[PDB]
């Protein structure tokens, strides 16, 4: 069978807490009054929810409402619990209330309101310094949630929100997040394809917070190289080929060895044989101003098949890539 794995950091953090903290199945939900909020306009449709801008008529404060589509109550209790646990944390979205339509029986999450600067405007103006800063800001949120025994499992640009006018960032969409418990086997059918770690793709279920660090590298790549998505797999199998065509098949077979992982008979056809490529080959004139020795060192140390050899969030925050941003503090 597969070799076990535990987290190198924040391993026993949920164990040292009361059971209620992570036994979300037991959480009873504090309902608010739906008539305190009126919906203004729709902001987005999104697989598990629809998102609206609303006003709280109690204090005339602008708000965000995610009306949920039908999920199991235990997954809602999960998200609510994780949000409540992380509330007040750096760059974590703030849950403000929870309400149910007394007729449709549909439940709705009410959030603080953050203006998103227009994608086009932001993307075209970004700058290396800006990327550094906002990555630092994402790392802050991740080290916080990891320290609080929680893995997001859906880190990607969709779930990051930036108000550039106020240099303000939030990490959202906590509905796939789970509590890390050593020895636990998780579902590998999580996150979107382009951001899935190797461990999900080879079906190693004793994963941990380091899953987030892979995605974060997947994010950094697309930004510095200006290629979204960076690993563009046609299906879950081809996603690992895309990764192997860059990272090389050798470190991959070394990883499945160390963890005595059994590859579906399929991959053993498509994976083939692939040298580990150098980053220079994704550099061109239009991205060079984002790419730097510091950045490629940072990226290399996140994009590793072996989850145990990835940088932790706190080590990442200590990386030379962010030396300038930390001095502003
Ligand atoms: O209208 S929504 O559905 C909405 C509105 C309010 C709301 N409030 C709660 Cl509560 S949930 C909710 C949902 N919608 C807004 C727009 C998004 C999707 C959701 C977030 C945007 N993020 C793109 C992005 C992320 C990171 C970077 C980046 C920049 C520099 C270094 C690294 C990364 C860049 Cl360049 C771009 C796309």
């Amino acid at each position: 069978g597969p070799v076990p794995s535990r987290a190198r950091v924040y391993t026993d953090v949920n164990t040292h807490r009361p059971r209620e903290y992570w036994d979300y199945e037991s959480h009873v939900v504090e309902w608010g009054n739906q008539d305190d909020y009126q919906l203004v306009r729709k902001l987005g449709r999104g697989k598990y929810s629809e998102v609206f801008e609303a006003i709280n008529i109690t204090n005339n404060e602008k708000v965000v409402v995610k009306i949920l589509k039908p999920v199991k109550k235990k997954k809602i209790k999960r998200e609510i619990k994780i949000l409540e646990n992380l509330r007040g944390g750096p760059n974590i979205i703030t849950l403000a209330d929870i309400v149910k339509d007394p007729v449709s029986r549909t439940p709705a999450l009410v959030f603080e309101h953050v203006n998103n600067t227009d994608f086009k405007q932001l993307y075209q103006t970004l700058t290396d310094y800006d990327i550094r800063f906002y990555m630092y800001e994402i790392l802050k949120a991740l080290d916080y949630c990891h320290s609080m025994g929680i893995m997001h499992r859906d880190v990607k640009p969709h779930n990051v929100m930036i108000d550039h006018e106020h240099r303000k960032l939030r990490l959202i969409d906590w509905g796939l997040a789970e509590f890390y418990h050593p020895g636990q086997e998780y579902n590998v059918r999580v996150a979107s394809r382009y951001f899935k770690g190797p461990e999900l793709l080879v079906d190693y279920q004793m994963y941990d917070y380091s899953l987030d660090m892979w995605s974060l590298g997947c994010m950094l790549a697309s930004m510095i190289f200006r290629k979204e998505p960076f690993f563009h797999g046609h299906d879950n199998y081809d996603q690992l080929v895309r990764i192997a065509k860059v990272l090389g098949t050798e470190d991959l077979y070394d990883y499945i060895d160390k963890y005595n992982i059994e590859l579906d008979p399929r991959f053993n056809d498509i994976l083939g044989r692939h040298s580990r490529k150098r980053w220079e080959r994704f550099v061109h004139s239009e991205n060079q101003h984002l790419v730097s020795p510091e950045a490629l060192d940072f990226l290399d140390k996140l994009l590793r098949y072996d989850h145990q050899s990835r940088l932790t969030a706190r080590e990442a925050m200590e990386h030379p890539y962010f030396y300038t941003v930390v001095k502003d503090q």
